[PDB]
């Protein structure tokens, strides 16, 4: 009964410690007017138009002075106001439900968490998919919580309760879901709905959980229809993050997905264990169906991860492009110092301010050109998927 | 279904990779181990003295024991690997740690709480145990089983072009229910280190751990399906090691479940981050609880305590305050001593190398990251026996 002595002690310093994170209790991006035109569709000239016309209409862009006169300070707002001035429809004007997009792999390290929010921030603020007026909502249903740390500032979620899993088991509104469970990450447009280590008991017990919480309704289909579904509206891409466990939360994911992107690791031993789940893949899809709910799995497309030039990994990679042919993305990821650091400090490569980035700013910008560029990749990927 | 094209194409490659690290599968030779002292040397170790290693050395060759000398100097010179000065001490009668305890004794490093150095602690207690200098007499005999799909300590503990893919693993042993004679020959694989072995750890081992409850009913009828781990490995492996430990993943699953049935003793990593600890913490208040649930529905745990310490700590304040909770928490259930980070580790597990396994003359780095690293492992190992010795004999 040691235990129960120590268990006990301990007990008493998460209720300290938890009083502590709630006691407790942005974004760095601004464009200057010149500076949009390099976007598209924009010109200096129609740019001094739209800022013109709109400010007569009563309306104030973001400014800040640098030095003594006052310039403009765009914000992503202002840039997607012009836009909408300027008549060029949304990513919402021409889709109507949310696309759930599912980064997955039953080995971990491949870099799936860091690829999911790394994707999330850089759609919404890609300077070519700015006139898309993106509204992403980032699921994490990993106990670990890498997800959660990385969108939302550690001092805000540190010792989370309104989880997914949550969400999952307590089957709530579309109002509560948005007002309750999920919270704002440092980037506007982009959302989270956090996990905690306490999701790992859910996970555990979920067989029973959902004979008690949810009677009758099929224990894979939960999270698609107790929480996407009510969700469907309110974004225009939804991403799930679960750990590499095959568990409730990884197959209540693969039943919601519209889509899967597989992150490829370019050492020879990752790379043969990845492919061995891409092998048993179908077989995954097959159980969950015969036993409760299909799951509309369009495709699975392959992206190699955390590539370099060693020998070994131009290897995987030509090994890569001849298992997924066709559906392999033209861009992958590279390793960059970027990254590394910014996974560090739990902050995206697209949400790090350079003015407080401890590193070179040059390794900084090319991961967030990195990230970028696999964002519009991935976007044009669905693009030709959902409009064929 | 342009699902089951990939998985097709994905399937054959798999062939084409495994014959291709099935050549490749050097043999892991036990002289290969970088670590050799000068027969002077042995004199700083305990008991022994450059007179009685001589004689020892002498009556060993009457008898016709073979010493790997090397041709260097008009006469030979003593290159010892650590298994001579073992032999040594076996000769002048010093007894062995099998000599001391009659049954393997089950360690179990586990946190719920991912990424807080279960792996890297586990196997650098493996080898620094082994090859301390002072724990050399004790000729110690470690198995590390590794239930971690990712299996992060199989990669540690052999070499990459020497146990590539994973065919027979730990979980594959704990459904087939096979000998002793057959673990040791088909399961169990030697590491870089003489002395510590392992049985590995594949990804398949994920599909194991999903359908536990199916696999059990067709395989082991009859059978709790949490003592799986306890009675169709371990026992049966009782009289071959002196300290067996066990890896798993951050899940509470059946493997995490079988270990904890099958722990002699359990050791909880607890990190400096104080979103981690907060983790941590959690997963310490529910033990009883988890050991509640085992035994409501099947065997008993024989979980002595649960011993803690700090995890990747370092000179920052922060890192300061939780070592004081911990303390609160644990109290005298906290370890001396903790395991400091360094770059040591990290460069060290960039390679899957052990700081105990990696050559110093081939470290990328710096010696002294490298020197360090290697005495903070052989602290904590050095204090981790120290502890598992009074607990035993008391
Ligand atoms: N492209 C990259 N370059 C450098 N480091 C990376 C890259 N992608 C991921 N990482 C780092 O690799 C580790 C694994 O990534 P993570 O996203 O947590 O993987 P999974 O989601 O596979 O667990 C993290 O510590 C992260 O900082
Ligand atoms: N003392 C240390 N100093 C520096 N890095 C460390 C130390 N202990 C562990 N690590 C590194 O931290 C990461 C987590 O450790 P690992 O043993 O894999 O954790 P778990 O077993 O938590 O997955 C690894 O990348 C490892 O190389
Ligand atoms: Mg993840
Ligand atoms: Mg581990």
């Amino acid at each position: 009964s040691q235990l129960h002595k120590v268990a006990q002690r301990a007990n008493r310093m998460l209720n300290v410690l938890t009083e502590q994170v709630q006691l407790q209790k942005e974004f760095y991006q601004v464009y200057a007017k010149a500076a949009l035109a390099k976007l598209p569709l924009l010109t200096r000239a129609n740019v001094d138009y739209a800022v013109s016309e709109m400010e007569e209409k009563g309306y104030v862009f973001d400014k800040r002075p640098a030095g003594s006169s006052m310039k403009y300070a765009m914000s992503i707002q202002n840039i997607i106001d012009i836009y909408e001035h300027r008549g060029v429809p949304k990513y919402r004007d021409r889709y109507s439900e949310a696309y759930v997009i599912f980064i997955s792999n039953l080995k971990g390290g491949v870099s799936k968490t860091v690829s999911t929010v790394s994707l999330a921030h850089a759609m919404r603020a890609h300077p070519h998919l700015l006139m898309e007026d993106l509204r992403i909502l980032v699921i994490d249903l990993d106990p670990q919580s890498s997800a959660t740390m990385f969108l939302s500032h550690k001092h805000s979620i540190g010792i989370v309760n309104a989880t997914s899993a949550q969400a999952m088991l307590q089957n709530v509104s579309r109002e509560e879901l948005l007002e309750e469970f999920i919270v704002p990450s440092v980037v506007p447009g982009v959302d989270v709905m956090p996990a905690s280590i306490d999701d790992a008991f859910i996970a555990s017990d979920w067989r029973e959980l959902c004979n008690e919480h949810l009677p009758g309704q099929n224990i894979h289909a939960v999270l698609k229809e107790n929480v996407i579904d009510k969700l469907k509206s309110d974004y225009d891409f939804i991403l799930v993050d679960s750990g590499p466990h095959l568990d409730a939360f990884l197959k209540n994911a693969l039943a919601s997905a519209n889509i899967l992107f597989t992150p490829l690791p370019p050492a020879t031993v990752d790379f043969h264990s990845s492919l061995k789940y891409v092998a048993r893949l179908p077989e995954l899809v097959k159980l969950i169906s015969d036993e409760g709910c299909e799951c509309q799995l369009a495709t699975n497309i392959g992206f190699m991860s955390k590539l370099s030039n060693k020998a070994d990994h131009k290897y995987c990679h030509s090994l890569a492009k001849e298992v997924f042919g066709g559906d392999m993305l033209d861009v992958f990821l590279p390793r960059l110092d970027g990254f590394e650091r910014c996974g560090e400090s739990f902050d995206t490569v697209i949400s790090a301010n350079p003015a407080t980035y401890v590193g070179s700013a040059d390794a900084l910008k090319n991961a967030r050109i990195a990230a970028e560029d696999f964002a519009k990749a991935v976007f044009d990927r669905i693009e030709f998927i959902r409009s064929n």
